[PDB]
């Protein structure tokens, strides 16, 4: 049957007798999501990761179910006047990639949904907790097509924007991972500061002892676009420590982590090396992670190879 | 001033008091652009570029000012009927990288347009024309937005696709491409069967030299998103010839064509490594070719490591 | 602040504490709504008002908020399968204006929405409601602009879609009728067939004998552009009873109703001449009635005339 | 086959073997309406009022077309002289937004043109716009209504495109349209009967109530011209804005309300008067000079001349 996004919050929202503000929650974002997305169709024409910002920063204040905001653009976190304040904490990354969209390849959305856990004023440190308390995550991925991809409790699914009606078509109900894929993704350009463990995965890929066949590579550089094929498809997406940047380059709160939750959710893992991405228990807003998602099969046995350099 | 592609391109043809033809022919295949543009943003429900195909040999019969066409989709090349019959050659890959639109990274539309050199009567040969006599070429990129990119004598212009009113309008003239870039593309799954001139000039990226900063490392695998990166930050790509496909993989008619076209008429340089790209005499209309394209300074040094080794 | 009409609709149900089964309704009948509107403006490219009852039929069938679906297009009432079985009952005319489309001039959706009476099998008796008992009522206008029009118990909402967005944004909260208008509206055509009291009245506007300013007439012979019309500048629709035919021309359950619904809500009145639109008991699902609504004022002037003539 | 407006108009200025400068205008036109369209639909999520930015917005993309030398608009008092580098051989008189008093009701509105090719070989001015109707090279109309439709009626005829929104074509859906011979649909404010001139009276009285005893007819008055007069096209009937004593040359302006629809009309096999001549044989003495108009089915227009006459 038709399934919206809309029609699927609510069936679900009435299915737990929960108060409605995680659906208002979503509806906000989704709201917010397709204007992104219509001004990057015709984005060049007479900032734009600024209006992405402001407009999910509002949508998110006056649905009256937030209290505090980590936005990549905001050095510090945003505390929601008490007049509109809620009972969740966002965290976002409103268009990521929008350094790369001369080359109009992808840019997207990111989100995170935590429950304020305190009953303390609302305050930066609501925000840092652990990827294992996000209650629902995941990404619009503004390609060429439009597509939500919402993880939660049940699980992940993928919507589509029909512009023609400006509604999130359900596409893919329930989506898992491949246990393994044949593709690789990750900037091979800084192969001269590796750490020895990728160095030598990588060559695996590209080299197998087994003689079997050897791995495809696929690098957009928008994670949105790298990670989302990484699900679709299947496969290991790369973004690990080297000696220059121990811990990793991209942020754990409104990159690494919603994407550690959607693979997770989705049947795969995602790990820095040393432990799960999700369990990392934040100190700073804007910390860096290394990330290592996929099959798990996959980043199984590269964490295989990591555990082989000491 | 505010210049639209329909008015652009009747500009050049009323200063050229030419038939009439070519615009024709360039609108047709406009029109037919928009359209698959709306069908990529809506794709999913419930196959596509046979509709993309079917879409553009309609609008180009229909335009009287095509004689042969050649498509990726048709297994040989299609003659017009008489009625509708017209000077020009039409070479396309209608939707390219639709195998890989699940992830919806790009897809897009490439186009080779030569005057029919030979006064027989039209068929297959007439498609045979080398590079070098395209009259105009140009690829559509389907990504965060629909661009339509031309090149012709007068030089490379990009049009972004207006969809509130369906406009191509004009973003970027006479582009001309970086005279050398930061950034090398290609598939690096196919290293074990690489050239030793494809492997040094790949290990000179990652570890230069002279002491200078690596190059950056990206690959979408759709040709319409690498090229076009490659033309708007400058760069290089290769789709070399791996010991598989030994006569290259990509489509010499309707891929490294007009692709070679845009980044001469850019200020680029494109080879197959033994001669330039449109200077190949082709003998089979889906023969395919070797292609390392882009900036100049990045694709003469590749040429200096293909003369070192024999 | 920046409302839509599903946030709005939020709103009010959280307030409110109900199940969530309305607001499914009106999320269900807005998507209908949507898709209507996009078909709307590419029409006669190649019945429409039969998409359109499908449209909402399916929509409300599967919102799982309704029982029984009175359709100007099915001569039964449609009973929803006992899986998909909600307590709400939905009289509407998919397509108002189907018969004048090709001088596309406005159409419409009419809907009312009542609750379900009986406990039994629901039935074609639960949609034999007087109007009084409706919970929700209103019409989307598609002409320059598409427009939802909302009346509920706190009143009349006005929403202008988006298309950019596809989004409901609200444009006039708690809409009220102006006092007395300058406007009447009624096909003039048929003044052969007028009751003598409907003769006096219109012979008023024109020769008023107070020397004051004759009111001006217009009549787009679609119901939805004539009465929102009616709402937003004020004045009377009259499509009163002739003695040719006693109960009026349009159908009292699904276009008389909803659109006296509106007015009443909005500070207006709504007659049959003898009593109130709303309080006529209806006996066929089908069933006709004289209209006479708008303005209070000029409702009034014309009950007061219709009391003279006997 | 499957035509286009940007097709249609190519084909047949190749055929004529002409400059393009018509071509490239009428282009420029059909992204006016595009975009006109586009801000209808969303007139209402707020910088300036409409018809001020649709003004301006024909004004400039006929200007930057190069096919254009005096442009008379309803919104500036004088004839605007095109300056010489983007000048060209056209005149242009339009309506942007016809009906823009009465889009908060979401009725129709509208874009009229007429197209008249410079006469003289002196210097452009206001003079050049005072072409008579019959002088026309093109004109017609955007009705934004429930879809967009774009009528173009030329020598050739009458065509009648719509606006598919998904690509921004005017896809040609009416190919050389022609009015009903005779209609059963009479179209103009009896609000104002009070005012009517002697023979209005009698030719609305005879459709209301026919002496033949045949059937009377249905009224339909939307207040937007584009709108009365498209209905009056597509179903054939009458539409009138005659004059009254109070107003002695009518209300519509002639140059670009009146003279674009009576060459629609009369091109689509219909007709329209002012009741003392036909409208595109009024010479205009100023630029929004009104004139009256009586316009329709060939049969319907003579039936109320007919009554014209009796009254002197
Ligand atoms: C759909 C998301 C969701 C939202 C909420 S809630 O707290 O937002 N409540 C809520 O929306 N109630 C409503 N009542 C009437 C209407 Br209409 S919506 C509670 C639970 C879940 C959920 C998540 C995953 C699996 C299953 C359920
Ligand atoms: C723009 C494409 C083009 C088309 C043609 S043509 O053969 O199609 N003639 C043509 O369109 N004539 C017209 N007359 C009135 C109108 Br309006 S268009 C001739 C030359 C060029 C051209 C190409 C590159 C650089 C400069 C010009
Ligand atoms: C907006 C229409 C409406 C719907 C409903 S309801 O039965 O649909 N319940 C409902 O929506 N609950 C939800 N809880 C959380 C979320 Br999120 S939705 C109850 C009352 C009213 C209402 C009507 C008129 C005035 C004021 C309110
Ligand atoms: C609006 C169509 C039209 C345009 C012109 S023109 O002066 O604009 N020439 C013109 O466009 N030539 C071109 N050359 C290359 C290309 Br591609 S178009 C002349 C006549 C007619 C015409 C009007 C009515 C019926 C039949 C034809």
């Amino acid at each position: 049957d038709v399934n919206t996004l809309t029609r699927f919050v609510m069936e679900e929202g009435r299915k737990a007798r929960g108060t409605g503000e995680l659906t208002q929650l979503l509806n906000s974002l989704c709201t917010a999501v397709k204007a992104i997305s219509s001004a990057v169709r015709k984005a060049g024409i007479a900032k734009l990761d600024v209006l992405s910002n402001d407009l999910v920063m509002n949508m998110l204040k006056s649905s009256f179910a937030t209290c505090v905001l980590v936005s990549e653009e905001d050095k510090h976190a945003i505390i929601v006047e008490p007049e509109k304040r809620g009972k969740y904490v966002v965290c976002f990354d409103p268009l990521d990639g929008s350094s790369n969209i001369d080359c109009l390849v992808s840019v997207g959305t990111i989100f995170g949904i935590y429950r304020k856990k305190s009953t303390d004023e609302p305050s930066e440190k609501d925000a840092l907790q652990p990827g294992r308390n996000l209650v629902a995550a995941g990404y619009a991925l503004y390609g060429s097509a439009t597509m939500l991809v919402l993880a939660m409790d049940c699980g992940v699914n993928c919507f589509m924007l029909d512009p023609a009606i400006g509604e999130f078509i359900l596409v893919d109900k329930d989506v898992k991972i491949k246990k393994k894929g044949k593709i690789y993704s990750l900037n091979e350009g800084y192969a001269k500061d590796f750490d020895p463990a990728v160095t030598e995965y990588i060559q695996r890929k590209k080299f197998p002892p087994d003689n079997s066949a050897p791995y495809g590579a696929r690098y957009v550089g928008s994670m949105v676009a790298d990670v989302h094929r990484t699900l679709v498809y299947g496969g290991i997406f790369l973004y690990p420590a080297n000696k220059k940047s121990p811990n990793g380059k991209l942020r754990l709160l409104y990159e690494c982590n919603p994407m550690a939750y959607v693979m997770e959710k989705a049947g795969g893992m995602a790990t820095t090396g040393k432990e799960a991405v999700l369990d990392v228990i934040p100190t700073d807003i804007h910390q860096r992670a290394p990330v290592i998602l996929g099959s798990p099969d996959d980043v199984l046995e590269f964490l295989k190879v990591y555990e082989k350099h000491s």
